[PDB]
């Protein structure tokens, strides 16, 4: 329930107030996660979802104070209204679960309790909504308009599991997927929503398959893991500041970038690559004064995944090869490409890792494509020069190429074929020739750039991509067979 100690804090009048909030319940033992995502869904629905203000609704008031070019209105979270929401949740997931009927073995929550706090969660929802639907994550679009996105389910269910007073059930994070970790040593799966648009429900069922599998989806099982900390993070990094596809809400921008800070402050973004990321785009935009430059963030997040992960995340590299490619930095950014290719060389492509697919096919065939066609205009009257830029591209295919080996269903076809070959010749014979492919000499050690190919089909190419003349037959040949 609600403590004198949190609702003291109420009304939230300002972002400063809502910052103050989120500050206590961190410093909190458990952190109440519904509360927060309550006061999160409720804020954005009156910043984006619906910036009316009504009318004829008494007891909702707004908050005047002065912007930076005449007056903003803040929805005033009152405690009436928060408490209320929080009440309704509470009594409907008291009133579905029976925790007498399930033994709780020394505290540690059972599968089948696990699983039915993820029914009630599942059952309670519309039967029909757009799912790709911005806005619906919070616990605020659960209660009043019963409606939740893939990751959202996962949050609710950790979100309910807490209400039940369940301290050991947690939403398990990849990069594209959302899931719950519960048991003794916590290393007992359960999938408690869906993924992408007709895969089928594997609800209730087992990580390991997926883990084993080596897809991108399970992170070859070097996912994140939640605490009640970097659950808060999620729903942090889960705010969503669109009003429309153009416009955002700059009070949502300003609101997400403090809780970041504060959430950074305390240490619990330090096992959250992709939030060092989001905070690093937010600092771009509008940098707050005394803070690291948004580049110390992009290698922050990327330095995470490689101390807690392996460095078997993509998104890291990502985030940074956008940032670079925004400032058209162009060797840097086809840099950062080619890192993201060596993590996802060591992975097998499954039809469930499409979104990851769409994102290497969006790069290798429209945004390096235009970067170079750019580039060759700035010539007449550098990086296409630079035969850095060459070992970079050749080393992002090389990736590409060694992630299809050993997948079930092809990645390159005729279509990252001639965008190969374009992109190829967008250099000079003289440029690439400076380039030596080197499977190398000697290993080891006792007591021009130099590059080495893992993927047989790059192998297989190394005199062709080096030639004064590109033998585009070859060449097509090659890289879709
Ligand atoms: C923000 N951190 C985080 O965990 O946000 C959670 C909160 C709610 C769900 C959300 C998320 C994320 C969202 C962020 N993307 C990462 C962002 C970074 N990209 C990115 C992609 C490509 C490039 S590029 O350089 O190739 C480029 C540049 C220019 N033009 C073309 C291409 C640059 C940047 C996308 C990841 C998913 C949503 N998701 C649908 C389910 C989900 C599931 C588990 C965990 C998180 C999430």
């Amino acid at each position: 329930g609600l403590k004198a100690a949190q609702k003291t804090l109420f009304p939230l009048r300002s972002i400063d107030d809502v910052v103050r909030l989120f500050a206590a319940e961190l410093g909190r033992e458990e952190p109440d996660l519904v509360l927060l995502s309550l006061v999160l869904g409720f804020v954005e629905h009156f910043l984006a979802v619906n910036r009316v203000i009504p009318t004829n609704v008494p007891e909702l008031t707004f908050q005047p104070s002065p912007a930076p070019d005449g007056l903003t209105y803040f929805p005033v979270a009152d405690l009436s209204i928060i408490a209320a929401l929080y009440a309704r949740f509470t009594a409907q997931i008291r009133g579905a679960v029976d925790l007498s009927l399930y033994p709780r073995e020394g505290g540690v929550s059972s599968r089948e309790l696990v699983k039915k706090v993820s029914d009630v969660i599942w059952n309670s929802l519309s039967r029909s909504y757009f799912k790709d639907r911005a806005h619906i994550q919070s616990l605020f679009s659960f209660i009043t308009g019963t409606k939740l996105d893939s990751s959202g389910v996962a949050f609710a269910v950790v979100g309910a599991c807490q209400a039940l007073g369940l301290r050991d059930v947690h939403l398990a994070l990849s990069e594209d997927h959302a899931w719950v970790v519960f048991g003794p040593n916590g290393e007992q799966t359960a999938e408690v929503t869906w993924h992408g648009k007709g895969n089928e429900d594997r609800r209730g069922q087992t990580v390991n398959a997926g883990v084993a599998e080596r897809s991108w989806l399970y992170l070859k099982g070097s996912y994140m893991r939640c605490d009640r900390k970097m659950e808060v993070a999620f729903m942090v990094c889960a705010i969503n500041p669109s009003i429309d596809l153009h416009t955002d809400s700059l009070e949502l921008l300003q609101l997400q970038q403090k809780l970041l800070w504060l959430l950074y402050d305390l240490g619990h973004l330090e096992r959250y690559p992709m939030a060092l990321g989001n905070l690093a785009d937010l600092e771009e935009l509008e940098p707050t004064p005394g803070r690291p430059d948004p580049l110390t963030l992009y290698h922050k997040g990327i330095a995470s995944a490689k101390t807690y992960y392996r460095d078997e995340h993509i998104y890291p590299y990502m985030y940074l090869a956008g940032y670079h490619c925004r400032n058209r930095n162009v060797r840097e950014a086809l840099q950062a490409w080619a890192d993201t290719a060596t993590v996802i060389q060591d992975y097998n492509y499954c039809r469930e890792d499409e979104e990851i697919y769409k994102e290497f096919f969006e790069v290798a065939n429209d945004v390096i494509p235009n970067l170079l066609k750019e580039a060759a205009s700035l010539l007449e009257a550098s990086a296409l020069q630079d035969p850095e830029c060459f070992a970079h591209l050749l080393r992002f295919y090389d990736g590409i190429c060694k992630w299809e080996e050993g997948s079930p269903t092809p990645v390159l076809h005729v279509g990252w074929a001639t965008f190969l070959v374009q992109s190829l010749g967008r250099f000079e014979g003289q440029v690439r020739q400076k380039v030596r492919i080197v499977s190398g000499t000697v290993a080891g050690t006792a007591r021009g750039p130099v590059l080495t190919f893992q993927s047989e089909k790059m192998k297989g190419m190394k005199e062709l991509l080096v030639a004064t003349k590109i033998n585009s037959s070859a060449i097509k040949l090659q890289l879709t067979a």
